[PDB]
């Protein structure tokens, strides 16, 4: 099977799925190799090649760090790259259906990793089942992460900041360019993502370079909005200073500073990234979306509250337990491999761990909040992952959602507060930070791969309510008698529950504990 596209044929590869088959296209370039003098620019126009283009595996990855807390551990390693990382990795993937469809919605994947990791060739983000059960095409494409991707210098085209950001528009454009050729319909596109992914697909919907790039968004896990999504101007400058200084790049000329650090390898770079600031905490994000003057014209905040973003529909969501998953990567007294019962006197240090910049003041409002309890061993163990989830996920997803929905758009959010029974985490970290992903993606459909039966339902019923946002902008279940999902108002706060037993509509998510985090701690 080879397909015409702009620049030139791709041959692809048929896959067997469900007693079906699915056509992918596993790596097509969509920019410029970023090297050399590319290095820190913007993403390049691509050639025109006269061959066929072998597009039949997963291309390299983007250079990264790697997490190498717990070495053997599926939990933690699931994430880690699997391809080989390369400064050479702007490439997109392609799956389709077969027969080949007509005029597909397509679904546009953007995976997260804080801005410093990431790769779309993850198990987990496996678009066949999607092309496979609902006919529609997903495509997903690796974007720059860390300094090479997130580099600032405001005004400066030889690193002009969100370089990353602009990697997942011009893959945007390449589906706007090529899809047709696919059996797509570039007039219903969807985009999706995950955590810094999700932050992203946000962006997406305040750059005005994106609006004609897509019709509709859907945000698991993130916001811009959220503390850990967008460096300041201040915070941008004395961290690419602090990195020259730590590679031996500091000049006066700030252009010739650029062209000392093009002249490290990727390693020296990526070693010092972590250093750029005197402290860090597990939701570090050193190298991230900054207001360049370009692709983001002014403070996002600003812009949300007055409504400057495109108008279409939304799906906002979180999980139950947000904030666990970070408590193991430096907060004292917990583990996972135990049951991680902590103390008072264990929280208190634990706030200084996620809150290091901040005043004594700041943190005692923080205990007062979470721990005036009704005793309970695991008091607070539970409060401090509530108080990380919250603050980093939770609270900004809503008051997104909210603000958002006040211009007069159709908003759907949900709660998911199933765990997975596969989970190589222990059970007392809950419904985690990217656990609802493997659902979206149907992998529990595959009855080969160990799920239960209610997890095979409970994928199948997300994955048809995904599709029909995409589709027809409502995320219903029409079939089998499903709880109808409400739209999301900013007086009613209606949000639909996910979870294997009892799917309910509530009201009001965490409402005491946002008004904490919305309200009055920006002012300390
Ligand atoms: C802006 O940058 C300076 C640079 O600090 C150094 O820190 C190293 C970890 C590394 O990044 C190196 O390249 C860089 O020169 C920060 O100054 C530091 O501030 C801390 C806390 O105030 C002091 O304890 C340190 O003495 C000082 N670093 C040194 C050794 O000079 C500064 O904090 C930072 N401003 C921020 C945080 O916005
Ligand atoms: C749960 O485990 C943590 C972490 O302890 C680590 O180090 C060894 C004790 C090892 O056996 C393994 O359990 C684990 O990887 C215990 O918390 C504390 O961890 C800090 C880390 O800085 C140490 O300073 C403390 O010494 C350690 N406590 C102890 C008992 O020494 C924690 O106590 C444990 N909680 C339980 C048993 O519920
Ligand atoms: N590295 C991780 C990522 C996510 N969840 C994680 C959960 C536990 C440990 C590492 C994780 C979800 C977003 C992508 C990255
Ligand atoms: C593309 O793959 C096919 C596999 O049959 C091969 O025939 C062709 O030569 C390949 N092109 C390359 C590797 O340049
Ligand atoms: C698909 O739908 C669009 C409207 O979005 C229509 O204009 C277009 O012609 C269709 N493409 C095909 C080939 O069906
Ligand atoms: C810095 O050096 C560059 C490259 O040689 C040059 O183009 C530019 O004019 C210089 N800028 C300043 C501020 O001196
Ligand atoms: C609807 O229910 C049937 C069984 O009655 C099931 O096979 C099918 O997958 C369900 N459809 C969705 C979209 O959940
Ligand atoms: C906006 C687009 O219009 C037409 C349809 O074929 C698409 O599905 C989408 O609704
Ligand atoms: O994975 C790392 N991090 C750091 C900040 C956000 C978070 C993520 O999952 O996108
Ligand atoms: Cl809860
Ligand atoms: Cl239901």
């Amino acid at each position: 099977i080879i397909i015409a596209t702009k620049n030139g044929k791709v041959r692809g590869m048929q896959l067997t799925v469900f007693g079906g088959t699915v056509t992918a296209f596993l790596g097509i370039p969509y920019a410029q190799p970023p090297l050399g003098r590319l290095r820190f620019k913007k993403p390049q126009s691509l050639t025109k090649w006269s061959d066929i283009w072998n597009a039949t595996k997963y291309a390299n990855s983007c250079c990264q760090n790697i997490d190498q807390s717990f070495p053997g551990f599926h939990g933690s390693e699931m994430w880690n790259p699997n391809t080989d990382l390369s400064e050479d990795c702007l490439y997109l993937n392609v799956w389709i259906p077969a027969p080949k469809p007509k005029n597909a919605t397509v679904l546009i994947w953007i995976y997260g990793g804080g801005f410093q990791t990431g790769t779309s060739s993850l198990h987990v983000y496996d678009g066949k089942f999607l092309a496979r059960v609902e006919r529609v095409i997903v495509v997903s494409m690796n974007y720059r992460v860390g300094a090479l991707g997130f580099l600032a210098l405001p005004g400066n085209p030889e690193a002009p900041g969100n370089m990353g950001l602009f990697d997942q528009q011009l893959a945007l454009q390449w589906v706007q360019k090529n899809i047709a050729a696919f059996g797509g319909n570039p007039k219903s596109v969807t985009l999706f993502g995950e955590s810094a992914g999700a932050a992203s697909v946000s962006l997406h919907l305040l750059s005005p370079g994106s609006h004609s790039l897509f019709t509709r968004a859907i945000l698991q896990s993130g916001s811009f909005n959220a503390p850990w999504a967008v460096t300041s101007l201040y915070e941008a400058r004395n961290r690419t200073l602090n990195l020259a200084k730590l590679t031996g790049c500091s000049r006066e000329n700030e252009t010739e500073i650029i062209k000392c650090l093009r002249n490290k390898d990727p390693q020296e770079i990526l070693l010092n990234e972590a250093f750029v600031v005197p402290y860090g905490t597990p939701l570090s994000v050193n190298f991230g979306p900054t207001v360049d003057g370009d692709f983001l014209t002014d403070m996002p905040d600003i812009l949300l509250e007055l409504g400057q973003f495109k108008k279409t529909q939304i799906l906002v969501g979180v999980n139950k337990d947000e904030g666990t998953a970070f408590l193991v990567y430096g907060a004292p007294g917990f583990s996972k491999d135990n049951n991680s019962i902590i103390t008072r006197k264990e929280f208190q240090e634990g706030l200084k761990i996620f809150f290091p910049g901040v005043s004594e003041f700041g943190k005692e409002s923080i205990l007062f909040h979470y721990t005036d309890w009704v005793q309970r061993p695991e008091n607070y163990r539970e409060a401090l992952g509530d108080v990380v989830g919250d603050y980093n996920f939770i609270c900004p997803a809503l008051e997104f959602t909210k603000k958002f929905s006040e211009w007069g758009n159709n908003a759907f959010f949900y709660y998911f507060e199933h765990r997975s029974s596969k989970l190589p985490w222990p059970e007392w970290m809950g419904v985690m930070h990217g656990y609802e992903i493997e659902f979206v993606f149907g992998l529990p459909l595959e009855r080969r791969d160990q799920y239960t039966k209610a997890e095979e339902i409970l994928s199948r019923s997300i994955v048809k309510r995904w599709a029909n946002f995409a589709k027809y902008g409502n995320p219903q279940e029409t079939q089998n008698q499903s709880t109808s999902w409400p739209v999301f108002k900013s007086t009613e706060q209606k949000y639909l529950t996910l979870n294997t037993e009892s799917t309910r509509i509530m009201t009001k998510l965490r409402a005491q504990q946002c008004r904490f985090w919305t309200s009055f701690f920006p002012k300390v």
